[PDB]
């Protein structure tokens, strides 16, 4: 089963073996066999790969940092086998390439790569995701809701951390959160850029940044070839974490900072309609798209939408999944909070800065 739209060209690979308590047979020849299968799916990746690195994993991640140097800046994919399902040593793994290095990596457990039988479904998915990491699309929906298809509609998935401890009467609202953003960048659906970042002061940061954050998305949809120099009509938004309560602070505190965007970048009195949905059911806080449109069917029309939408639910997932890995990325901070519990606001800073995703990935599907 092939792709819909199928990545770019992928010249410079390899793989990096990190060894585990028994040794692995046959690993160059999986890679070829992985490599063939891309290629049949349409991922046009090289069938030769340049000699893999076969090594044990170090004492310290300065260390391991130093052996995978050359080996991930000279090339653009590196397959890493784990050898076993070690959540550490992932995690070293992409702080390595997502961060240090930017080169794009797919982590398998070697005994799964190398098992013959179940391999080529492994292969499917792990080639699904090479496939999103380089700019390609997976799945077409046979069925797209009238305001998808028309492609003037921007979706926007957004989620905020709050990975503080509070105590000692600290302000909630001034309390540090980071925050994860996708969203798409053309009619197809499939490729869903990311943002993170920092807010030490909570909402004041959060309101320092948010205007030029969106303010970059709709940059990005507006300059890709497919939609023609023409700014999303509509814009639908996800986000997720927020209990029935917050719902008034997402309202009143973010919510302004899109429409302060857009009114910045957008032709006087032509702002988009927008939709702004919460995730954790999902509840619509506004609605200027369907009802407006569809009259009593708004409800299943957007419904209806969604469903198409989970044919890859994905904007409010991938926000997670940003979330997620920005915790992966920031490992000073964590480190810090497993001990002392209590980190100076200029430490999330710096830490928020030196755990950013490197710019050889910046638009690209790294968390997927």
């Amino acid at each position: 089963v092939k792709v819909a739209r199928p990545c770019r060209k992928i010249e410079k690979w390899t793989y990096l073996e990190l060894k585990g308590s028994k040794a692995n047979e046959g690993v160059p020849q999986a890679m070829t066999a992985f490599a063939e299968f891309l290629n049949r799916t349409g991922i046009p990746i090289n069938p030769r790969f340049s000699p893999g690195m076969s090594m044990s994993v170090p004492g310290s991640e300065k260390e391991f940092f130093a052996k995978v140097k050359e080996l991930m800046s000279s090339h653009q994919f590196v397959v890493v086998l784990l050898p076993r399902k070690d959540v550490a040593i992932y995690n070293m793994v992409k702080r390595a390439a997502d961060i240090t290095f930017g080169v794009h990596t797919v982590c398998c457990v070697a005994e799964k790569f190398l098992s013959t039988k179940g391999q080529l479904g492994y292969f499917a998915n792990v080639g699904l995701k090479v496939n999103l990491k380089f700019g390609g699309t997976n799945h077409n929906i046979k069925t797209p809701i009238p305001l998808l298809a028309k492609g003037k509609t921007m979706v926007v998935g957004y989620d905020v951390t709050h990975p503080t401890n509070l105590a000692a009467g600290q302000s909630p609202a001034s309390a540090p959160s980071i925050v994860g953003l996708v969203s798409t960048i053309d009619q197809h659906l499939g490729q869903w850029p990311a943002m993170v970042w920092n807010n030490p002061h909570g909402q004041e940061s959060m309101t320092e940044q948010f205007t030029d954050k969106f303010k970059t998305r709709l940059e990005l949809w507006r300059s890709n070839p497919a939609n023609n120099r023409s700014l999303p009509e509509n814009i639908l938004i996800f986000r997720d974490g927020v209990s029935e309560g917050q719902f008034q602070m997402v309202i009143k505190d973010e919510l302004p900072l899109v429409r302060a965007a857009c009114k910045l970048v957008y032709p006087a009195g032509k702002l988009p309609r927008i939709t702004l949905i919460v995730s954790v059911h999902y509840t619509v806080l506004v609605d200027e798209i369907f009802r407006a449109d569809y009259g009593n069917k708004a409800a299943d029309t957007l419904e209806q939408l969604t469903h198409d939408m989970c044919y890859l639910c994905p904007p409010a997932y991938y926000a997670d999944l940003v979330c997620d890995r920005a915790r992966i990325h920031q490992k000073e901070l964590f480190d810090a909070l497993d001990e002392n519990d209590s980190v100076k606001t200029d430490d999330f800073a710096r830490w928020g800065n030196s755990g950013a995703v490197h710019p050889n990935l910046r638009n690209s599907m790294y968390y997927i």
